[PDB]
């Protein structure tokens, strides 16, 4: 159900807004908080197994997180697909296996193979907007419901261009088909984007991820012009600053006592897992 | 090198301790921290994945995650491998795989294939003890470095039984070769396991997991006889309750800053990832013609 | 579609015919020949693996062969999956993610997990016919396509029981909800199997297998009723006397010369990988 | 062992032959039939698959192949990793990787990401020589076991450049540290394997891969100068020819009987799975 969903979500009025999650438990802590769809982020599952955010995960092993996190919650997943895993022939089996899995948006970026993640400090490569685009025909291409959006990143404000490229970049990408494009900015400003917002005068919606530019409201990013607002890593952020007070606290007191009333209950835990409709479905086939 | 790592924690005085995973990440952490080794739970990593904790994830997926991990620090990792995946030939194949992965040791409860995890409530059944002593045999038999431990967990007491039959099924797992005995137990108070440790007689080590009776202390639990404690699915419910809130935060404000400082930097993740080595191994290597 | 494709070879008249395989190139090969479907083979998988048919490889590895192929091809994917791989919570779940997967239909036994592979020899042991119809409930319930087909095996004359029990757990089986059955036998005769078909009365159709009993042809079973035909290991069986004689022949002759006109050239895999379409998507997409 | 045992063979005198497999029971009969050791072939595992051999399967999916291999046989296993799979930084987790896995040499060639089979037509792309003399330099420092072999296919002539340029890269990825170069040709004629085996004066040893140029025999390029000889997809073109004429023939004559005394009987098939030792453990242990 999830490309229907995420068109739904871009076709009627108001400010779409996903969460990243790494693992399937990630998600439906999403979906029960209220967000629109999940965020299959590149950095949460690379941090997840110890590992640079540099296509050093494969995409077996993005894909693998991404279907689990799709057919586990009932919202759409919009998955993180760094610059597509390689030429446009990597591209369209990236679609045609991404979309088997019922993701519902995948998401490329202008730079090449390898990744080379927006937080790396200097001048940035970016891919030539020739190739990018024969990525972005390959990917409309590839796909089989026409539900299915593919999603083109812009890093040209990361990379270290200005605003008029940005722009250039975008045009382009849309014109090659992309469904939607993402302004990225490393900016503790949030004024790069907003300029964005204003310039863009495209029908294609714009996809914000203000990690950096924190202190600007979904509503506010909604009203300039964006449609879909990502919160890409602060599960991640979160859980490692938990876990580690958590883990410091047992060794230092010798038990858990003091942690027990600032932790999930086994019960909680068991709900997530379904166990309700585990023992009832128990109760009546196993005999 | 686990295993070795392993055998000298069990051989040195003082009490080993263990922290539950579900990724390299988790695992990094509890190293970080200072524990010991790792516990591959069965608990956090089902839970992770969105399902029951039943034997509903295979054997490979539990090794992968176990695998990962092992390669991901330098402490050694124990592995929760429930029943043993089925009957003792699955047994062969799993130490067979989990040992070639570097686990350092497998732990495999007295129970039948699907597991039932220890806080269903009501009776549950029991392995017989001699299907599972042949479960331990084969699992030692299949072994090639003998530093690699096979540790029988005895669920006796959470299927309701009692002390002495506890005993005597740990006393046949020890002498058809397990390495470790864990026995556990889900009351509140730590006495049924206090109880064990005080009759247990026999020269292999007791391994023992707080979960329910919290309030017992680690140097307590070693003082009272056992040789490691596993803390085995605070790191999970550490992270449920972190992450929930977080995410509610966000959509109630329509933004992050209120939590931007209560949660780990991004110079932080990126330590974790090992950006370090990584940008001066680009620095090094990776270059044009 | 699988299940729709698998549901419109049962509709119409005809004998179905299907083959195993354990990779997308074996199914694809089966698709190109002409049969009807693919039987993703425990057997074949296991032996690939160079392991024993004994649920020692996991439903996650088995489900990723299934699920491979059944993509790879435009036929339908008949799915081996041994006794379900647990009770049936396990097998809920596994009919969840086959059918998410693609595969037309699962087949389980009436044995208990881990699975003894039919050929095993002795008695063999059982499942109790009201556990074994808890697990074909629970497949039934938990899949969502009403297309999607669930198969029980009888494995009742394989562990040396009479017709009567095979016809009795038959019965149970398709009253539980069963789409069809799956009668197996292991002796040179096929006519334990003919037995069956005469006293089945029931409209669910019958599978067989008649890797030992290769004798009766597939229109002569079907002339006796049964409604589908599995020929289950026959490509692994060939691929191994294949490749140890190529083995062997390059070894002793110190080049592959003498081989070239007997084993599929180059260009034949190629075609078999998609390069045509691969080779006209580059040229109309990758760019400088 | 493996990467021991590989040394060994690299030690003794005689031609080392190996032969390519893409699944624990082919290379279970590599070894059975007496080659030293494994190929673990791009071209046969993507084909087994069903798609092209262009860097679409993944390392995720190839490393799984040849692990699997490692662990079934006790000969060693040669794997086949592309480019390696992106830049030095990418080659640097190939090596951790497939080393872990007991793998005994990976080879990487001096293409860019994606490849295409050396049997694509017309001029090919080649990686510059320091940016591949990158990458076997980090190969060389992220492995752990010095047994461990780095071996560079030079696609020189593949790609259409003459001897002299496939000598002289040869040349710098021996100084860079490769342990072996493989030289790779695509001509029905051997001369210029056999020109090329001429001309390499330096103490690092050759492989080469007669899949074209087939009518010369392993003594004959033994003799001229190379130490390893792979077959390198012989095993599958020989599968699909059987397996395609046997289905081919069960369906025209509606029964398997007139194949029964040509293909591989079940014993056979039991006891390449292990049948006797799994039963003998059977009767020890299960209760
Ligand atoms: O794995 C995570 C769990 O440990 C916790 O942190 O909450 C969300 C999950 O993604
Ligand atoms: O996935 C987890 C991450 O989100 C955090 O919770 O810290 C530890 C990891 O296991
Ligand atoms: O899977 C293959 C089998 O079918 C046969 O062809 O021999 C070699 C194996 O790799
Ligand atoms: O992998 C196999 C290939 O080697 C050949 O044997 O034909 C069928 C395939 O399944």
């Amino acid at each position: 159900h999830g490309a229907a969903q995420l068109r739904a979500l871009f076709d009627a009025p108001g400010t779409v807004r996903i969460a990243g999650a790494h693992n399937p438990l990630g998600a439906r802590l999403a979906e029960r908080a209220g967000f629109d769809g999940i965020w299959s982020s590149g950095l949460e599952i690379s941090a997840s197994q110890g590992l640079p955010d540099a296509d050093i995960l494969t995409m077996t092993e993005l894909l693998g997180v991404a279907g689990s996190m799709a057919s586990a919650v009932g919202v759409p997943v919009v998955a993180d697909c760094d610059t597509g895993y390689g030429n446009a022939n990597n591209v369209m089996h990236m679609v045609r296996r991404y979309e088997a899995a019922g993701i519902a948006a995948v998401t490329i970026e202008d730079k090449r193979f390898p990744k080379v993640n927006s937080f790396i400090p200097g001048r940035q490569e970016l891919a030539s907007v020739p190739e990018f685009c024969g990525r972005i025909e390959a990917a409309k291409d590839a796909q089989r419901d026409p539900d299915f959006m593919v999603i083109a990143r812009i890093e040209a404000l990361i990379a270290g261009w200005d605003l008029d490229e940005a722009l250039r970049r975008g045009e382009a990408y849309a014109a090659a088909g992309a469904d939607a494009v993402l302004i990225h900015a490393k900016s503790g400003s949030p004024q790069p984007v907003l300029d964005f917002l204003q310039r863009w005068h495209l029908p294609q919606p714009v996809v914000v991820v203000p990690t950096t530019y924190h202190t600007i409201s979904a509503a506010e990013l909604g009203a300039a012009g964006a449609k879909m607002v990502v919160y890409a890593n602060h599960g991640l952020r979160a859980g490692i600053q938990a876990v580690s007070q958590t883990f410091e606290t047992i060794l230092k007191d010798g038990r858990t006592t003091a942690i027990e009333d600032h932790i999930a209950p086994l019960t909680t835990v068991f709900d997530l897992q379904g166990m309700d409709e585990f023992q009832e479905n128990e109760k009546r086939f196993v005999r």
